[PDB]
């Protein structure tokens, strides 16, 4: 009942913003769940870039990689929206700082450079996912030039439910050990681009890590969250959103109050 509800205002919400809401919530404790278009696909935009950060976590892990290692740039043409990379390309980044740019300012050049020389490209991404137990997700194309989100093309897409599974394992599974599983989740705490997003849904003493994505074509979206409510377990939430138009812009307030849909069908 409850769900079913639930379900009919995602489908008002949609059509009050003439486009397709994806939607997949897991309560950790009670195993609820709660999904709405959870299976269709839709772009990852600059959401896979926290997973990314979860690739070289685990690099880090087997000794691949050193937190602390030097990443140098200074040549480098770098990309549209790189923030935190363009301020220090004089001096280069640690691996961990230049990780958790791309994750927690959506740093393209950051994205880009550990995509080239650590993790295999949009592939390496790919087997990443595969190898957690994620069937859905792809990554076609390098960051920036991947936010095309035209209808119908299936490159860089993953879906809700699949997103949600694998944020759940990484967050809060055991991908990753004690140690580098805390740096992991203090990182998603530290994300700056959602605050209009998942946190806007939820009482403020409640603690979310997220990564949002913004293609800025074809209104699409999104935002993908932990959420560790007080006196309560742990909630995963995705939401994920696309328009007809291209055109057409995001909307932030949809993803606020899908995400309070969400939460309400788990509670
Ligand atoms: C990914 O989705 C984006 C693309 C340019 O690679 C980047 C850009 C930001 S948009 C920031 C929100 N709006 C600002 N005015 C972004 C993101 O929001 O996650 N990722």
């Amino acid at each position: 009942n409850k769900s079913d509800a639930a379900a009919k205002q995602i489908k008002k919400l949609e059509e009050d913003f003439d486009g397709r809401i994806g939607v997949f919530a897991i309560d950790t404790g009670s195993g609820n769940t709660f999904g709405y278009r959870s299976d269709e696909r839709f772009p990852l935009c600059s959401s896979f870039k926290g997973f990314l950060a979860a690739a070289v976590l685990e690099r880090v892990q087997q000794k691949k990689l050193d937190i602390n290692q030097k990443v140098k740039y200074e040549s480098r043409d770098l990309e549209y929206h790189s923030p935190i990379t363009t301020k220090y390309k004089g001096s280069g980044m640690t691996l961990g700082d230049m990780a958790s740019a791309a994750l927690q300012y959506s740093d393209n050049g950051a994205t880009n450079i550990i995509m080239e020389r650590f993790l295999g490209g949009p592939e390496g991404m790919t087997k990443f996912m595969r190898s957690i137990g994620d069937n859905e997700f792809r990554l076609d194309r390098w960051a920036l030039e991947l936010n095309t989100a035209i209808p119908g093309d299936k490159r860089d897409t993953s879906t809700p439910k699949a997103v949600a599974n694998s944020l759940n394992k990484l967050a809060l599974g055991n991908v990753l050990n004690a140690k580098v599983k805390a740096i992991y989740q203090n990182w998603l705490k530290g994300n700056t681009t959602g605050d209009a997003r998942i946190r806007a849904s939820v009482p403020a003493d409640w603690v979310v890590g997220d990564k949002t994505g913004s293609c800025g074509a074809y209104g699409t979206a999104n935002d993908y969250a932990v959420i560790w409510p007080k006196n309560r377990a742990p909630l995963i939430v995705s939401i994920y959103t696309t328009r007809k138009s291209k055109d057409d812009k995001h909307s932030d307030k949809t993803i606020a109050e899908a995400s309070r849909i969400a939460i309400q069908a788990i509670d």
